[PDB]
């Protein structure tokens, strides 16, 4: 007949999963649960509504399809680029999150840990097989949970302001999923009291946000912060930006027939295809550049009352356990996407101009004072023109500017503000990896490990990183119940003056002082008082 | 009398006297006068050639020393005290010296002269630690140094007056130099081989004589030591000279029209205006000083950084070179905190405090940026970093970026550049050890000092003393410190070598502190700009 372990009530009504298989034993897998309204026809820009209630059982038995997104076609057919893209069919009726538990299902509550993708808040979906959770459920007996939610101008066009598009609409998709983790989770056996989330890169970014926004805050206790923090030059815009944006964004699709009124000009954009937005999405932006994406939060008062950057300085922590971390090489894998003279398939091996002009592109909308102070910075005076060098350099000032910085900010103001903290750097680059050398440890190649992939059998990671892979596992699960990853080497807490953190790689726990603490003063002190006169 | 010590210079007939080194005799010319003594009405203005005299000078003793501010910081210490006047204080003071071998020479012999420093405010041609009996001894060159104004008496400016021109220091510099072409080979010197050499502002003054066409022709080879003439302390613009000019008049009681300002500032006593020198700059700071040359068009046509920017100097040959530790002298003299008696650990809101008082009269962004790259953001409050961190904000804003910029701009564009650090800490310097190699502390040992046995240099150090007599004559014999062995190699642009200068053989390195030059040198300029 039907097996009682793949059936269960939320409050809509009646779920059917699927009993998956793993290397170590069987979970519970609920896939493409839907957790709001399709935001589709007059429902596009707005906030997702609660789902209905229904009758009968859903078969959340599979991935459901990926929010409309721009398909990267840099390098096609290539793995390392081809694994972020989206392995399900594109569609606007895309809010459904996904459950793996324990198999039979928990007695006790069990700690939940809820997943929230990157991407640069353009792409990204919960069905990539990089995100599989059955490992980690597997592995450490826990709940995971992981959402889908609007990206580029379906997620982030803003018209701040008005009520047809009032921005942070992605933001509220995950808000609506955490609240359906809170209400619905202890139906799968998860613990509404211990919730974690934790994301990468915009996924970091948003679990940012959600510390830095009371509403959410209630939803979860304890956050993971992987390359990606809500204070990064590429997390948020201002209102005015926003404007601009979406506006040029209308224009170029022939709507309005151009500001005008707010209404109107939804009304109309909401008419065109959704390819058709995808395909004028990057022609908004300001400047060339690298790192800069064209619909991203909003600070607007509401979901974000201020800046990222004020909130987490006025912010009161106590209570909260945090874990953050960088991979090692986190500018090297954006410089192949517009930096003159970078390649995958060469050495990159860049001449002082073009150093000086991929300083221009990778720091962009700051004056040329500005820039001439990152040049000096990252110039080494005996040796200006070394292209290993300059290459390497540059990898490090975008790599400092978006991500390691915002994240050293984030993490000692945290720690100086009530919360306990833990700082790592991935520095293990995967036998597997695609990608050449000279990009070290690229951008999101941490997330393979922390799931567990390596356990796939049909994969051939070593032996040595499968059990790294399970050391990570237990970190993470370690912090999810507990809020100290150690287990009961140790890795101390990350504080402002000892700035410890711990490097992750096949060898044991080494700790280590200061996360690029030379550049970040450059990055976190300097430069705002420059940009301020 | 002996014959070797009467010379007919120009002017008239000169007697001198025979000196005593552990090497052998040489003859000297002290107090040779080459300009009329400019007091009364001739005070603040360009000094007048020397009138001819009848009978003998008496050129046997060294003469007064040019009114001049007294260090009165820790008296009675030696390492302050050598600096200090040794011979009465006289507006007349205009005279010159010139060390020989004995017997002089029959062939013409290179001429060293020698430029003092002292902040355009102080020095003197009859300290202990120029004596050039050593240097002629050894190497056998001729020695020339002279005395010039300093303070008010030899840079005060009202610029476009005729009656305090301003930089008449430097034509007191210019008109012995012009001395030195007319008067040299009677003394057995050869006027076409004239290597000028200085220090500290001494150095300042030979690269305003490099950059001011009618000095360039009276000499043919230059030697900076841990000064340049693109220091922030250097030069004054002629708004701030006129104010600094008529805040002094003020503070003497004398109504702040020219003629009437420097008539009244011309019937106060020398002492007078020394008293309130230093009350006219504008912020409390360590290393500026109230009277320094002024940029008005005339001995300088542009700023000492345009001109060496826009420079042709093939054919130049220059020595440059700085000491380990040049900012630790100037700390114990205003920056909260330090003292020769304590070990100066300083907390980081003193460190804080002494940046503003190091790096004088900028904007607080600009501060902020020197805090950022001199602090050391893994431990910013380590006491004995910081101590180290601000004698390096002294010594790299004030000395050793000024030289670096100097130097890399003059090998990129012509001349021949020779650099060195001098890294050897005398034996008998009275100093505290945290100050390292201090400012000064290589005259000593050019000078060949330790070669007097009056002192207690050890025998490694008189080795020492002459392998760099040999270094500084052989430059100004050739233009090459190198021995006609480790070799020097000369300073470029792109390479950026030096030597350290110690007991131990030469060490060539890279860099003159090019992560910190690059800060002063090429990026806070810009913030200045905007
Ligand atoms: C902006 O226009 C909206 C939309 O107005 C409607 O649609 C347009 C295409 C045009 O044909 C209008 O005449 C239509 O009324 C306005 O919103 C409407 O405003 C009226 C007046 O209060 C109200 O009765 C309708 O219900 C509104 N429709 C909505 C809210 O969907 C709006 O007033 C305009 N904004 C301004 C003028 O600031
Ligand atoms: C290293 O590669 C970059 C990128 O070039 C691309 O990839 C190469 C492997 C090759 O297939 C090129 O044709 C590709 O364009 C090179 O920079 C490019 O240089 C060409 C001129 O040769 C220029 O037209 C492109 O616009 C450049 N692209 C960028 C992004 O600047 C670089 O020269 C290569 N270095 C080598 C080959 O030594
Ligand atoms: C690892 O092993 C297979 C077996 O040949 C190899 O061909 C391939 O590189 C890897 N397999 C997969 C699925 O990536
Ligand atoms: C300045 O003094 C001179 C000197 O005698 C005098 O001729 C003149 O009257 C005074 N100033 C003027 C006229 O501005
Ligand atoms: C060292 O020489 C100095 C002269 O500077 C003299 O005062 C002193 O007595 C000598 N040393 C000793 C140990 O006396
Ligand atoms: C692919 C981008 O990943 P992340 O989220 N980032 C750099 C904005
Ligand atoms: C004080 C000795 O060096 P100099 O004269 N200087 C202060 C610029």
């Amino acid at each position: 007949r039907e097996d009682a372990e793949l059936l269960v009530t939320v409050r809509g009504g009646r779920l059917r999963g699927i009993r998956l298989k793993t290397p170590g034993g069987p979970v519970s897998a609920f896939l493409g649960i839907p957790f709001a309204e399709p935001p589709m026809g007059p429902r596009r820009f707005l906030p997702p509504e609660p789902k209905q209630p229904w009758s009968g059982v859903v078969d959340a038995t599979t991935f459901q399809s990926v929010c409309y997104q721009y398909v990267d076609t840099l390098y096609p057919g290539f793995e390392g680029t081809e694994m972020w893209n989206p392995n399900r069919e594109l569609s606007e009726d895309c809010l459904y999150l996904n459950v793996w538990t324990p198999y039979p299902r928990p007695t006790s509550p069990t700690p939940v840990l809820v997943w929230i993708y990157g991407g640069g808040f353009y792409s990204g979906a919960s069905s990539l097989d990089v995100y599989d959770g059955r490992f980690l459920v597997q592995a450490e007996r826990t709940v995971l949970v992981s959402m889908n939610y609007r990206v580029g101008a379906f997620g982030f066009l803003a018209l701040p302001g008005s009520r047809e598009a009032p921005g942070n609409v992605g933001l509220l998709d995950q808000r609506l999923a955490l609240q359906w983790v809170q209400e619905n989770v202890a139906a799968f056996g998860g613990d509404p009291t211990s919730v974690t989330l934790f994301g990468e890169s915009a996924g970091a970014a948003s679990v940012g946000m959600h510390l830095l926004s009371p509403p959410s805050r209630g939803l979860f206790h304890r956050a993971v912060l992987q390359s990606g923090a809500p204070n990064g030059p590429w997390a948020t815009v201002g209102m005015g930006e926003a404007r601009r944006r979406a506006t040029q964004l209308a224009h170029l699709v022939g709507c309005p027939p151009t500001g005008g009124n707010d209404t109107e000009l939804v009304a109309c954009l909401r008419t065109r295809p959704a390819q058709v937005l995808v395909n004028h999405e990057w022609h908004v932006l300001p400047q060339e550049s690298v790192f800069r994406f064209s619909f991203v939060p909003v600070v607007d008062g509401d979901f974000l009352s201020d800046t990222p950057e004020a909130l987490i300085n006025a912010g009161d922590f106590h209570g909260l356990q945090v874990l953050v971390g960088v991979v090692k090489d986190e500018g090297s894998y954006f410089l192949v996407y517009g930096a003159p003279g970078f390649s995958k398939d060469n050495e990159s091996l860049i001449s002082r101009a073009e150093f000086l002009a991929g300083v221009r592109v990778g720091v962009p909308q700051v004056s040329d004072l500005a820039a001439e102070a990152v040049v000096l910075h990252y110039t080494d005076w005996l040796h200006p023109e070394d292209p290993a060098r300059l290459r390497e350099a540059l990898s490090d000032v975008v790599g400092d500017h978006n991500v390691v910085c915002p994240v050293a900010q984030l993490a000692g103001r945290l720690a100086a503000q009530g919360a306990r903290v833990y700082a790592y750097v991935f520095e293990h680059r995967a036998s597997t990896l695609s990608w050449p050398l000279w990009m070290g440890v690229p951008h999101g190649y941490e997330i393979e490990f922390i799931f567990g992939i390596p356990l796939d059998p049909s994969r051939n990671y070593t032996a040595e990183e499968k059990i790294f892979a399970q050391r990570l596992m237990r970190y993470w699960a370690n912090f999810a119940r507990t809020g100290d990853p150690n287990e009961p080497p140790q890795w101390p807490p990350y504080t402002a003056g000892a700035q410890q953190y711990v490097s992750l790689d096949l060898r044991p726990l080494e700790v280590r002082r200061g996360l690029r603490a030379q550049a970040c003063a450059f990055w976190n002190r300097f430069l705002p008082k420059l940009l301020s006169a």
